[PDB]
């Protein structure tokens, strides 16, 4: 079981180069099981989720092959279930339903049990394909889904914010037959990222972005190469490596426009922040600092995926700063970690109230998901002394080296071996 | 205190012709304070609102008067205070804030206190001015406001989806010196409607309907014709009064792309639905409603001005229905009264677990805001025997003539005096 | 609509006499329905709802008459029923079911509607009667309960913790035929007095105030004569106006068992408590208070009656504060006027997140409930300037002459007429 | 990876003997620090957490040894610190603090993290011993403790209503000089038995079971042999495993008045319950249970660890059940997996609407924490088909042999080795 002895007090501070989005090259991965000709898919981040991607992909029958692209070859699909054994590494997974019903008029995933973070239903998915004229049912802890033919455009109306939801949907309706329209659809980045890929293979979409997103089918996608957005978490997630050590970062292969709520809380924590047309610069000017107040929601808001960074940011910074995090039903997993690490906070339904602290103490701790652990990654840096971080399995799902990139920061980290 | 008396079961059907909404109507009468030159606004329903409205607006020095339309002349404006025993009667006075200060470079409104269906703070109206760089500060109970010379245009990020601290904002905006843009903008009809309503007057604005608005500010605004757009929470309510008495209706001067959460909704609870270019007709052919489940939210998303009315739909439909209230704390006070009628209900914090009943059996309600009012009355309309809604006063700020209406549909309504 | 003229700041000093219990006097006169002979209940505070108690009382036959006693004479009673227009002004007229059932065999109360601070279901008072044998319907809006002979003993697990249906079913069962047994009854030291006055007219009772209560039905109650116990609200609100204050006060004829939470609250936030037999006093050494941290929960955890007061002391005590409220999901509404005076918090689900300032600044507010309206009055007591506390009717209901009291504290107080 | 192969459906009856109490041996364990003379506990289950405990204890110079009873003879410890590794296996260690620091005054615990359930601080426990005299510092992930000389006895008000809490300053208070009284003490059967250890040990309390617990400390405590009472839980498991298939069972070893709560919603349920002076027997008659609504809560109410069990008996009954979780915040993680196996149900907040199905079908589920193994294998037995239940290592945490209880009850299970 890895872990990371990480020690402090250290000020991070220097140049980081963000990966390929996590986020987007997820989903455009899977997306690729509609395409009939060659696609390469550019900038993708080398992550463990990305690895099972592949693996799951390449058992439905399909030819992949990675480094900084990941080459794929679909043409030749003769497999449409991802196995029980395989999704429960990875719920992402459930992203194979909608094109593989699309195409093939079939598909089979299992389906995802509970997540750490929340329940994580994937009722809206289900909901809307259902629509587009799919037949689903659930046997043997496998959502079966099957269509006569092509399916059917449609007027679908979310009844909830869901970027996968909209991902499945949208992807799906690029083979149908006639108009969709996802009402109340997810604006994040990705999606907008997601919607270019497909429009790239043929597919024909517009309002991706927006609330409103219009996909009117097509007989068939091809191919091409198309280049993931950069990861906003990974650049929020520096950022605030430097706002929290006093440190100065200028973050390259940015892309500003995707971050500004973040930005703009980190200025209320008193960061000194520019910006370009692809870099992103914090500065501290080694001050502590000072507390805010979040609370997440569907993009351009605050984003949840950013949250845990900001309680530890909250946790030592000036004064009481208060989050409410109104996506997920549990993830404030990383507290009950940062207090033993003599952070001060409670947690009062689903907003915690932090009192910040001068400086933490080095503890071990554990990772309990992948947000929490980069945080927690990030506290034994600030902290005094030495942290231990069990279960940094967790880091390596959404963080390309992220051990050599705060290496290059000033860090003192190191990987050691399990038990 | 006036009062209703409703006698049941009556079916509700034929025609209704929809009134100007509400909540576009008094957002464009207070932006007309920034209007130089005589302003018409058509469409205006006659409410309660709208007097306190014209009331307020005449008292800082506007010429007002009306009939369908609302004229304005601002070019005069002499006063700038907006006084206690006035906004504790409306709360949107809220609205008089930013364009006075905007324009005249100066301010006060009384700070409204709570409301009955939740506290409802004004943090980010004021938040909003401020970043605008207008110098906010609460003396004696009023929010005085001013700004040296012009406001200057700011990126502000929302962390918050308001509609009335978007309108705000943005009505500020056209007179600043620079570019604003707001992130995290409410996607409101009415915010689409408000911001035309600016642009016809001269202002510079994009993105309204979007989560992004860009306004581009200008010295001056002149005058114009506008005209209100059909009020949705209205139209929404009749084709409620439809499905839950079995009947059939037809909304004239409607704007169907406005509810597509709303009417996706009844059809998921059974109802037949047709729509036009202005108009939308839905037949229950005589069928009991079937119950649904519905999250408010954000437009597009499920109106929480439309949940009182689908409780009363749920409260008397086949099954068990779930409601989750996501926008005020407190919309739930008509359940206890329908509970008086028979209705069938659990309150679990923010949903509430309805039972539907076959009927609802007539007795003495309390309205207890203006939605719920209109909810009690739809009860007492498909209840068996006599009901009568205390305090119908509450329904005449949102509702022109809804007594008139309802019985053009074959409701046996009357309106008694006195107690 | 009478209002409160308050002039501040004045420290709170002296001494005051706690009144009798509101919410003991109110169930006990409840119970002496079940009296065949006179009855006589001492120290009964002059409160708006025990002359809406003694109203209906007399309406049911009842022979009633007060000074600083309440003299009952229940042996004759020609009606069983508690009309709408007298309960929608006090609902805990629904106690009146309990005994005349259990006496008469039948009875009738009004279902009320919601109230300001929350719903308020009376389900469990209900499901109480049913168990013991009586038949219930709700018919026009009315709870009519009935049973041939006597009410049968029977072993009831309440399955949620309720003052009032503790009181209803306890009272109720005196003249069951049998035992009965309360699982999970309240533990309030009201209970703890009812019970005594039940057992003092005659009935066999035991476990009162503990978690199981257990009563051995009678063939009648007779006579007597018993004291209510001092009001703990009454003496929290007094203690509080001293805390905020800066100054020193002493509690006659108080019962300082019965506000171990409160008491142990306000040493935390810096209060020098001294207690004896019947007294208690509070001395803030002219400091002001230090924010504290609280959570209402059923009785001997911190009541939800005096949450409103803390709230306030919140607001101006030195720190961030804040209070969960777990009894009344709407009892926040002291917050929205609390912020006109300049206080600063928010309001998240159930909890208030509080700032405290030094001073508060008069302004014209608005009461909205008992508790409430109390702390409005305590805040203008100490705020800078002229507060008025508009609709301070609703401190009449719970507050026996606290003009006076307050005044004799050194409060520049004044009631004035003009809504 | 141990885990279970179950084969369904088969109806569960017959009869079971239940095993001592977990909760109860647990926290008497840890008393047993304190005794200075060997002690006998008698009817100790053999579960994982036993183990540990017992290596803890050894760890901290003690001599433990066990069959059906578990000898202990704490006259020699010498060491006085709960390590890490040791207290993130089982959070229960922190019941090591107090008994070491009453009698040997220091002690040291590593704060344990976060749960699967929630994040259950410590706070109180903490609270409370600074209240007997300890000084507590938090340093390197270690609550360290310590006082010069005994604690003193004090007037401690819980703020809050804790097992944990109540155990640990219910245990430290025994060896204290003066009176102790714990203000809003938990009431849980398992304190009880707790509360007598001690006293058999010598020492002097009174009030356990009720919301006020006193302690007169004395010099030393000496040894003795106590029997724990019977698992409450277990009980309940297995009453339901009956009452959803169908069967018949009888629990024997058992002690009726500890399940109140639970028998009354089994009869709710539709259960046909008789009880004995040790015995409890349920028969569903062949009967499908009846929907339930359940609200976790503070003994006597009913208990959260039975939660996950009744969410499964709604899953599979007729009607629509609603089940309301206060105690811990995240105990719906069996949910998710459940629906795996074709239940219904939605999460909203705290609260899980469960929409019952004639039956399950057979899946691979993952147990997530204590209770949800069991409901999660109970499933299984009455799912159709083959289910496996991945994880079981939580199951052998809390119940002994469940495996062969459930074999001997008719169910057709089958522990496979790891993978
Ligand atoms: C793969 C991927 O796109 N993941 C990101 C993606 O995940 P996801 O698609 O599940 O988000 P959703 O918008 O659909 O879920 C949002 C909310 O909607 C609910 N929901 C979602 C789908 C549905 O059918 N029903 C439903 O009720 C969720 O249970 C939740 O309460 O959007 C989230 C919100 O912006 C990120 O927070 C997440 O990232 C994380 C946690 O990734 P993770 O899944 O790998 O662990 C992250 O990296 O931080
Ligand atoms: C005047 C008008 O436009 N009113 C409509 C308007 O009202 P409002 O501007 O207050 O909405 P907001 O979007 O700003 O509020 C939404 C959420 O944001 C919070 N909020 C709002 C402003 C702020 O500074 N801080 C803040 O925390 C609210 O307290 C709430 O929790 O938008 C609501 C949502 O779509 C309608 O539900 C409402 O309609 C009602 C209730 O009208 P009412 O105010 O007249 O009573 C209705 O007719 O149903
Ligand atoms: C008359 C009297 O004894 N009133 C006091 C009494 O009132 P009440 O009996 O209604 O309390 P309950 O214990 O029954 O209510 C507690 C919780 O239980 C719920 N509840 C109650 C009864 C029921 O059948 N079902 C149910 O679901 C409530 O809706 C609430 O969510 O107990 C409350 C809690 O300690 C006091 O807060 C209240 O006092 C106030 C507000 O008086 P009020 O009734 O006059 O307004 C106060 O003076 O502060
Ligand atoms: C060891 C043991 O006695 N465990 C049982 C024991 O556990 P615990 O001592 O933690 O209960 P508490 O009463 O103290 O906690 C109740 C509530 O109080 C909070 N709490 C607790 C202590 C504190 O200092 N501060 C605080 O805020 C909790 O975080 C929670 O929100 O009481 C619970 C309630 O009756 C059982 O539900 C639990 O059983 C489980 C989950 O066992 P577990 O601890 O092994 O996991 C079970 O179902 O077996």
């Amino acid at each position: 079981m890895d872990k990371f002895r990480v020690q402090g007090p250290t000020r991070l501070q220097g140049e980081v180069t963000i990966s390929g989005a996590k986020n987007a090259a997820l989903p455009i991965l899977f997306a690729a099981l509609l395409a009939e000709e060659p696609v390469e898919i550019q900038n993708v981040p080398k992550l463990k989720d990305i690895d099972t991607t592949m693996k799951l992909l390449t058992q439905l029958g399909t030819k992949v092959e990675r480094x900084g692209s990941v080459w794929i070859d679909a043409s030749n699909v003769n497999n449409f279930s991802a196995p029980y054994d395989l999704v429960k590494t990875m719920r992402a997974s459930i992203w194979a339903l909608g094109p593989l019903v699309a195409r093939f008029g079939q598909g089979q995933v299992s389906l995802p049990g509970g997540c750490a973070i929340g329940a994580r239903p994937v009722d809206l998915h289900i909901f809307g394909l259902e629509k587009l004229g799919a037949e689903i049912k659930l046997e043997e802890g496998y959502v079966k889904a099957s269509v006569n033919g092509r399916l059917k455009g449609a007027h679908i109306v979310m009844d909830k914010v869901s970027v996968g939801a909209t991902v499945t949907i949208m992807s799906a309706a690029t083979l149908a037959e006639g108009t969709t329209i996802i009402e109340n659809a997810a604006r994040e980045p990705e999606i907008v990222d997601t919607a270019n890929f497909l429009v790239a293979l043929g597919a024909k979409i517009s309002g991706q972005g927006t609330d409103r997103i219009t996909i009117e089918g097509v007989e068939r996608l091809g191919g091409g190469v198309y280049r993931v957005l950069p990861d906003r978490i990974e650049t929020g997630t520096f950022l605030v490596a430097a706002a929290i050590s006093g440190g100065k970062i200028v973050c390259r292969n940015a892309q500003p426009d995707t971050l500004d709520a973040v930005l703009a809380k980190l200025r209320e924590a008193g960061a000194d922040i520019e910006t370009g047309e692809d870099w992103i610069s914090l500065d501290m000017h080694g001050k502590r600092p000072k507390a805010v107040t979040v609370r997440t929601a569907p993009h351009p808001a605050f984003p949840t995926a950013m949250q845990a960074q900001f309680t530890l940011l909250n946790l030592v910074a000036e004064g009481t700063g208060v989050i409410t995090e109104t996506i997920f039903e549990n993830r404030f997993m990383h507290v009950p970690e940062l207090i033993r690490m003599g952070a001060h906070a409670e947690i009062e339904s689903n907003t915690v109230i932090c009192h910040g602290v001068e400086k933490l103490s080095g503890a071990q701790v554990m990772a309990t998901d992948l947000r929490a652990s980069a945080s927690l990654v990030l506290a034994g840096c600030i902290a005094e002394g030495t942290t231990v971080v069990d279960r940094i399995y967790h880091i390596d799902r959404g963080y390309e080296r992220i051990e050599d990139k705060l290496r290059a920061l000033g860090a003192n980290i190191e990987r050691v071996k399990g038990e």
